[PDB]
């Protein structure tokens, strides 16, 4: 560790802890920048040399974290919890969490190499027939193809190509991660991840939320299953069993927006999937980001700085260079460089992804002047909700008309059901998946799910919550959890379940602040500087204050609450209930053992 980055001496009191955090801040930004920069160089250009530089940068970050983390303990272990400054407590509490820096050098290098290799495997995996990449090739097949056998080839090809080689690495990562955080006092890594929500009843609170939401999913599921049955037939769709996991428009069946055309209740109304209009009009990635930016500035939030436009990767490179295509938003911790890395495609759902990622950036811009340790969301779910809240306004037929994507504008009950059904395919359908992913990982980290049950327990949860089944037989050689980005990239997932609930609480509060007095699902906060000011207060707080208090200041309640989401979807919740009853649907999937047969000539005819 360079001398300038090493901790000096500070008094063993709160006045020295303050000077300690100031000196930490000075060197942490440099260490974070070199680490983020090296990660950027690798993720925008996957080479072996760039992976080596990233592992060396990660090793330096661990060296920094060890020195300052061990100094923080040395000086402040028994007095930091009593400091009068609540932000200083949060800073000290963060610095003294060493994580992977607890591992001995050899195991630090193992750990860093595992993260690098898992990242490379996921983002370079391909399905060969010439070969297809996940983004865009297989993504487009899952989204547009309606051939049961073709969707099967892409689904099976991807899960096999990405998951199988990851499993031995993921086992090793899990053990090292647990070893590291056990030295921080946590029973396992999952316990550390859950501690970010500072709620002793976190898992019970989540279970109570899902109990309120599950009936909406069950009715959406039964309605969609009927629509798929009408297209694929009784051989491939069981009206009393789980839906084959490759037929819902998305590689992970986590968003069903892509099958909207098969489920739209009233096709004679305006087409709310504006993808075809974006293409007809010649939209490109840069247009999508500028339209997103202008919504932010309409609220008097910040535009994207020049450093963002000059540094970001907004399309997949056409030099064929290997990149991490999964969309992400980057804080370089130098208060100047902020970037998005996205292999953007011209679709409506990608426009929503752009808003999601730009919401991450807006957070970074608003709290860039806080101490590095507090440059986070009030909790991780806050960070995930910002852009989605704006996208809720953008997707309204009224707003789409304003930006030229929906010429016809209608306000009738049928159009409302169409819109709420489309929104349910994006938001309700995701809820079981957003909930189950970290249930699986918490069980892996705790040891309830050993490697011998990785896939068994994954598909138990997928069926239990999503009511889907794999369309080909799986076994424990397969590692289908590993075929989902966040698992090999070690990104927690419960934040997305939290965000999908939270964003409707935000939406309701900002709509009220904007002076809107109509149906919640028709609210558009576009150009509301009052709504912008309320949102800005959240963003500028970072993690400096307990999220429960930040939430109460914003929405008037100190807890996650499903009522705004239920209120938003009320009309289609009632409509789906009635339709499924009239159609004599079985809610749920009582034939839980059912899997579809293989196509006659599979995979010969692809
Ligand atoms: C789409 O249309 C709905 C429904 O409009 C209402 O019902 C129709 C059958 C007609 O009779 C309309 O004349 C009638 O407004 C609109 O929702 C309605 O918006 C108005 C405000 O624009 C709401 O009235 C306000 O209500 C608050 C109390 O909540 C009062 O303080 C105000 O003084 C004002 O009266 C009305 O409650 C609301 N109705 C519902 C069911 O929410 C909606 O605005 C419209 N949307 C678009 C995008 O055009
Ligand atoms: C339209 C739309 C909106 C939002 C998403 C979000 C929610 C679902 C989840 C998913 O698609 O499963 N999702 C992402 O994954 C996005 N991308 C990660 C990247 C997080 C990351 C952290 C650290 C390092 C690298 C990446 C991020 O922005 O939160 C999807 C689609
Ligand atoms: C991808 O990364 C490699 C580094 O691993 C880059 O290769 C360097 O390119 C510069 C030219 O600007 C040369 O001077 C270096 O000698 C190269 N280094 C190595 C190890 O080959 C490459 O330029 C990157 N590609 C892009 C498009 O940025
Ligand atoms: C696991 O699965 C591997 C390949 O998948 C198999 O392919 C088709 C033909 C069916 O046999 C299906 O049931 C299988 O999933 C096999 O190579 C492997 O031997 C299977 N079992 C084990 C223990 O690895
Ligand atoms: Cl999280
Ligand atoms: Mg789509
Ligand atoms: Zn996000």
């Amino acid at each position: 560790l360079d001398p300038g980055l090493q901790p000096g001496q500070f008094s063993a009191d709160e006045a020295g802890a303050q000077l300690f955090a100031q000196s930490y801040q000075s060197s942490a930004e440099q260490v974070l920048f070199q680490s983020v920069a090296a990660s950027w160089a690798h993720d925008t250009n996957i080479t072996a040399e760039n992976a080596r530089r990233q592992e060396e940068a990660a090793l330096l970050s661990q060296e920094f974290a060890e020195a300052w983390g061990q100094k923080a303990k040395e000086l402040y272990e028994p007095i930091w919890q009593q400091f009068t400054d609540p932000q200083l407590r949060r800073i000290i509490g963060a610095v003294r969490t060493l994580g992977s820096a607890n591992l001995p050098l050899a195991k630090r290098q193992q750990y860093n190499a595992l993260l690098s290799q898992m990242s490379r495997i996921y983002s370079t995996a391909k399905v060969c027939l010439t070969c297809w990449s996940l983004d865009p090739d297989l993504t487009n097949i899952l989204a547009s193809s309606r051939s049961y056998a073709m969707l099967l080839f892409a689904w099976e090809g991807w899960h096999n190509a990405a998951g199988i080689p990851l499993k031995p690495l993921y086992e090793d990562f899990t053990a090292l991660s647990n070893e590291a955080y056990k030295q921080d006092g946590f029973t396992d890594t999952g316990a550390y991840w859950r501690s970010w929500y500072n709620s002793p009843t976190f898992e019970d609170d989540l279970e109570h939320l899902y109990q309120q939401l599950e009936p909406l999913y069950l009715n959406l599921h039964a309605f969609v299953r009927r629509a798929l049955h009408r297209r694929y037939g009784d051989r491939y769709i069981n009206l009393r069993g789980p839906i084959p996991a490759h037929l819902l428009g998305d590689m992970w069946a986590q968003s069903w927006e892509n099958i909207y055309d098969m489920v739209v209740p009233f096709p004679d109304k305006p087409n709310l999937d504006v993808t075809s209009t974006m293409l007809q009009q010649g939209w490109q990635a840069t247009h999508m980001f500028r339209v997103a930016e202008e919504f932010f500035t309409s609220l008097e939030l910040s535009p994207m700085p020049p450093e963002f436009w000059e540094g970001s990767m907004l399309e997949k490179p056409a030099d064929g260079r290997e990149v991490v295509c999964h969309a992400s938003a980057w804080d370089f911790y130098n208060r100047k460089d902020f970037r998005i890395k996205q292999c953007t495609r011209v679709t409506m759902d990608q426009l929503s992804t752009v808003h999601h990622e730009m919401g991450h950036i807006q957070y970074y811009l608003q709290y860039k002047d806080l101490p590095v340790s507090l440059r986070r969301g009030a909790n991780p779910g806050f960070h995930e909700a910002i852009g989605d809240v704006l996208a809720l306004s953008v997707s309204t037929p009224e707003h789409l008309h304003k930006i030229g994507l929906l010429d016809r504008v209608t306000n009738d009950t049928e159009s409302d059901i169409n819109y709420l059904l489309k929104m349910a395919l994006e938001k309700i359908a995701f809820l079981p998946f957003g909930y189950l992913v970290d249930q699986w990982r918490w069980g892996v980290f705790s040891g309830r799910t050993p490697p011998s049950r990785y896939n068994f327990d994954w598909w138990y949860l997928r069926t239990k919550y999503q009511g889907i089944c794999p369309p080909v037989t799986r076994n424990e050689t397969h590692f289908d959890a590993g075929a989902k980005f966040h698992v090999p990239n070690v990104t927690p997932y419960i934040r997305y379940f939290v965000s999908f609930v939270l964003q409707f609480q935000f939406h309701e509060a900002l709509c009220k602040e904007a002076g809107y007095e109509g149906p919640l699902h028709q609210c558009d906060i576009y150009r509301s500087t009052k709504a912008g000011a309320k949102l800005r207060k959240v963003l500028r707080a970072g993690s400096s204050r307990p999220w429960q208090e930040v939430l109460k200041d914003m929405v008037g309640l100190d807890a996650l609450d499903a009522q705004p989401l239920l209120k938003y979807f009320q009309l289609v919740t009632q409509w789906l209930q009635e339709q499924n009853q009239q159609n004599g649907e079985v809610l749920g999937w009582p034939e839980y053992q059912w899997h579809p047969p293989l196509p006659d000539n599979y995979p010969e005819g692809i």
